[PDB]
């Protein structure tokens, strides 16, 4: 107990322990190193405040409600049960869960991932043929067999596949060396897509696994195809780590307190 | 229709009805177009938060109580009976009618048209000399007589009419065809004043009358001419069609409920 | 003297008495001018919103309560009374005079004074070798342990230019606000002495707190990081001491 955030400020501007990067610095030495306190106050005004996290209109205007009528999904962002809840039309589900790392929960994809292939406008169906067939290769286990090498690798590496005027995935995921592929992922093989990504750069015990067999749901292949990035037509160059999507994931470590 | 949000969107994207074109898109098409209901306190945050139409100081610092000396005209945006209300000082007047389109109400036309001649600077009076004049021609049921053509009609074809260092109306009002004249508006001769805008690249039936003849109060161009684009001093160059205003306007063709 | 916001401004546009000068202007002429009374409401967000006096996060994040473990300094920037209180931790000291111009007060220079040297990342100590010697210097009321400070590079930081650099001469161009660091007798007289003997005065002997120079050596301009060309004069700003000057008020 005891030592003021005035004092370990001090003492840390003294050992050097104080990095600046791109302020952004700021909020990571000063706000989410010392684990300062979020109201929720300040949450509120994210939802409600257009441009908040990234170039659009307030997530309150399409997610204002729990009638599925006035509100997309029956998302009510607009207060703290609401978000607490998350969407109410049926298929029901929480975007969150208090207490735990939001980075992967719904609310992080939605905030942070853009949808592949890179840079797609959301007027594209999300359940087209081939996401569809994806799906029903994952659900089977991921099989490597006959009918996953003619009818489902050559989705990765074909032009226009999931919509009008769009490269195929392996453009920019066709390695293990990042510079130049994305995240270190190869989507060129049955044997680099299940591997997954980061497997060089960070263990390969500890691969960022990207096929998750008999789940499409948590499978990051099929979410990035199937997911568009909130709010609607921001673009895929926007900041994925912008302060206010870092503050509120911390005020969700921290319980996604009320008050 | 009975059916939800969700429900119309998966079938829009779907069928093909969705039309992007330079993010404006999330708004237009997912959000006027199905038309979603706009609280009031988003409508709030529009009036107290500087910048929120365009470049400028929050509209309730100047707007802010029906008393005339801590607001001016005793227009209270920050309330929403004080917008329902309008100007109390004399002459009270509502700036806008619940349930009808507010895009030609005065709270319209001070967030969309700009004062002319284009950029001329808010010191500027709007009783001037020319203008009354143009406020009687305009009541008398706007003549084509002999006083017209020698009083009114060099009023819009010459320099430093309505202020200094100020280009003629005829500089960029001067024949139908849209490049070079703006709005396709002639207003060289009498029978260009009175045809009016838009004519032609959309035909007589876009038509956009703009004198009035017996009421200078409805009359475009004496609107233009008395009018100052808010919040005071902004640039011409200023979307007249941001998002917001958008909104703001849908609030109020809805009702401008008060929750 | 008895006319509504209206009619002042109807004379003033008749009277040429509204000047515009790169606006910033409906601000200076319409609510400062006309002394518009400014709401708890809108200082309130003020202190809420992100980038409201320049880029950087809410003030109410950092200085969001009187308890000095979860908020510095133990500042609550988020109420009224939290305001008027200013920092409670010790040294406890309030952040501005209600009815007083706060320009040159805390609150003022943590909105508007760039830390020096220029540019200076905040994660420079502000009680460092040079500055603490500089500290007793000023409290005992020299030319060799002193003086030099001033032009030479990397003083009070890495890759810093020295003070000298910006501040060389006696007029405006290329001397920012006609200041010269390089003599005792140019120090002491103070910036804008082109003046001459109600220049800005720089150092209050015995009073390191009010002296301008150990000011803009040891205060940060907030928030943390902000770019020192970010605007000093933001329209928030001025509506803020706006809001002071017209008593701090909480209704
Ligand atoms: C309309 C103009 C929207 C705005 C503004 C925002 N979102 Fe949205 N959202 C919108 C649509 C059309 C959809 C898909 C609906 C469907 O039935 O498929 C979504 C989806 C989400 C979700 C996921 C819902 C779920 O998994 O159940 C989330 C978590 C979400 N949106 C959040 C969100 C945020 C944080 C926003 C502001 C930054 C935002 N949305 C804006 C439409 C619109
Ligand atoms: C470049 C033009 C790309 C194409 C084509 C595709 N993706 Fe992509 N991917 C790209 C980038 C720049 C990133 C990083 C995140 C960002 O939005 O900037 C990614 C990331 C992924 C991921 C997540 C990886 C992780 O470690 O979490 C996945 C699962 C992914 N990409 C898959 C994918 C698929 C299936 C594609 C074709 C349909 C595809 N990507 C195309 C860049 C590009
Ligand atoms: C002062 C700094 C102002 C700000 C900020 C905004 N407005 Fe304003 N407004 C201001 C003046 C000096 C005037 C004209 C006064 C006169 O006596 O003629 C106006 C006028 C309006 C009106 C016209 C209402 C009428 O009855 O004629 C409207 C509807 C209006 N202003 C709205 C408005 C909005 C929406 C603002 C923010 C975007 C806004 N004003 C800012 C002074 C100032
Ligand atoms: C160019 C430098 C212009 C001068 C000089 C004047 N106006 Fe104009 N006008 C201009 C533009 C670009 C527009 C479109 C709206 C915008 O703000 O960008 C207009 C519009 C009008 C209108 C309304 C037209 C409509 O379709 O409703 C009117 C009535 C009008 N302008 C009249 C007018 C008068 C009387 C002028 C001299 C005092 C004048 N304009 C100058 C560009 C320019
Ligand atoms: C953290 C991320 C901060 C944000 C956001 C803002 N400020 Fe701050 N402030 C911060 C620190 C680390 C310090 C120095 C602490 C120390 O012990 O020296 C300060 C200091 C101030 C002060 C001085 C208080 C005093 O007693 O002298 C003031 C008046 C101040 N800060 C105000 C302020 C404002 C107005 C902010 C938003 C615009 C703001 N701070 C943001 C940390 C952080
Ligand atoms: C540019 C490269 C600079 C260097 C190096 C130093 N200063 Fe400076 N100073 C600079 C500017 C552009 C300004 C104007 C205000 C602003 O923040 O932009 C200042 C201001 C001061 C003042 C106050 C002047 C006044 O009229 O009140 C002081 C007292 C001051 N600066 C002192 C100072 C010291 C001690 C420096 C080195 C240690 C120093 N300056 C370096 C630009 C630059
Ligand atoms: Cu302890
Ligand atoms: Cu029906």
């Amino acid at each position: 107990d005891t030592r003021t955030l005035s004092q370990q400020y001090l003492d840390d501007v003294r050992s050097g322990a104080i990095v600046i990067e791109g302020d952004s610095a700021a909020v990571s030495e000063l706000i989410l190193k010392r684990d300062i306190p979020i109201p929720y106050s300040y949450i509120a005004q994210l939802f409600a405040t257009p441009n908040a996290f990234g170039s659009g209109p307030a997530c309150i205007i399409c997610h204002g409600s729990n009638n599925p009528t006035h509100a997309y999904r029956g998302l009510n962002l607009s207060t703290c049960d609401g978000l607490r809840n998350g969407s109410t039309e049926q298929p029901a589900r929480a975007i969150f869960t208090p207490g735990e790392d939001p980075k992967n929960a719904i609310i992080g994809r939605r905030l942070r991932a853009n949808r592949m292939p890179l840079g797609i406008a959301f007027n594209n169906p999300t359940d087209s043929a081939p996401i569809l067939a994806i799906k029903e290769w994952i659900l089977a286990g991921a099989p490597n067999d006959e009918h996953f090498t003619k009818e489902i690798l050559p989705l990765f590496a074909t032009d226009n596949t999931f919509g009008p005027d769009t490269p195929h995935c392996t453009t920019c995921h066709f390695s293990n060396q990042e510079p130049p592929s994305f995240h270190e992922l190869n989507l060129t093989t049955y044997e680099g897509i299940m591997l997954g990504a980061d497997s060089v750069a960070k263990g390969v015990d500890n691969a960022t696994k990207v096929i998750i067999p008999g789940d499409p749901e948590a499978s990051k292949v099929f979410q990035h195809l199937t997911e568009d990035r909130m709010p609607p037509g921001i673009d895929p160059s926007e900041d994925r780590d912008h302060p206010n999507t870092q503050i509120l994931f911390a005020w969700i470590k921290q319980g996604a307190k009320c008050e």
